[PDB]
DNA sequence: TTCAACTGCTTTCGCATCCCAACTACTTTTCCTCACACTTGTACTCCA
């Protein structure tokens, strides 16, 4: 058997509030700078599809 | 009633000229160590 190298130590990332944007008062990015997950455009036409307005909100 | 340029769009996270220096020179900083020309008597006889 063989170990490969790539591992999943820098994978995961978990934000309840933090630093924002300046311009936009939004998350900012980061996996490192503590930063928030995006909902892009395909999330929100599959919280569209679901009917639920208020998770889109 | 048509030809030919101006036209925005393919994805989904995360990955990813001026300055410096070299070596060898020449030089300055000064402080220390003595000589070189001048002069009155004295000495050896000098001429009286």
């Amino acid at each position: 058997y063989q170990r490969l190298r790539h591992m999943v130590n820098d994978k995961f990332q978990v934000r309840s509030t933090g630093p924002v944007n300046s311009l936009t008062m939004q998350p900012v990015k980061g996996r490192k700078r503590h930063g928030g997950i995006r909902v892009g455009e395909m999330e929100r036409d599959a919280l569209i599809g679901h009917g639920t307005s208020f998770l889109l909100q």
